[PDB]
């Protein structure tokens, strides 16, 4: 248990998402933290409040263009991903989906809204070591 | 202990009722207050340009106590100019403060040169909050948060 004082709270830069939550969970296979929970992505949907936070933000680990469409909708990738340097080293990309209800390619457009952060630059699948599991990605959910 | 060992990523992200709250009211209850989080200095003696040069890493917001003005948002090089409307600070259905927007110009008065510098200056109001404090309390503090756009 952490004690906050008040107006401290979760609220991470995306390099420090990064080099401080997903290097180390790709890196070594025993890795926890207290703000970033692990959830199977198809599992839940984006009306699951009570699954891993705080400030109306959700962050978790992932196990594994619209290639993930939930029982009630889809997530459709949008928008050029941002680069995450570190300094001068580039070292992941964020990813930005939008949820939507309806399953058709024109589905209803829903509120929901996830950054997928992966690894990248000096951090992609040739210069990762073979110890190492790349299919661990960090998701940010959030309504509105 | 006022250590706060702080994981990475945790960091001072208040909304504008926790400013208020657990920051102002305390200044103006005792004027010896102090936080970590929040600096005292004077808005007068500092150019903003300077702040990104103390900044620490992923430090992108500085947060100060200063004392109100009487009609004076200047600086040696500089000037504050408000824009916009106030914006309203509610805890529950009462009104416990104000946030007003600020910009920093270029140190000649007329037809400064607008820069990118930004400022929330947060103070105390609500008409039965301001009534209702004790005759020891000193209502000559605001917090500002500094920011570039």
């Amino acid at each position: 248990h952490i004690d906050l004082p008040p107006g401290f709270r979760f609220h991470p830069t995306d390099e420090e998402l990064i080099t401080h939550y997903l290097k180390p969970k790709v890196f070594n296979t025993f890795f926890s933290a207290t703000a970033i929970g692990e959830v199977d992505l198809n599992k839940i949907e984006p009306w699951d409040l009570p699954w891993k936070m705080g400030e109306k933000e959700w962050y978790f680990f992932c196990v594994r263009r619209t290639n993930r469409a939930t029982e009630a909708g889809y997530w459709k990738a949008t928008g050029k991903d941002k680069e995450i340097f570190k300094g001068k080293s580039l070292v992941g990309m964020k990813k930005t989906l939008v949820f939507y209800k309806g399953r058709a390619p024109k589905g209803v457009k829903t509120n929901w809204v996830m950054h997928e952060y992966r690894l990248e630059g000096k951090y992609c699948i040739e210069n990762l070591p073979q110890t190492a599991k790349n299919e661990w990605v960090i998701c940010r959910v959030f309504q509105k």
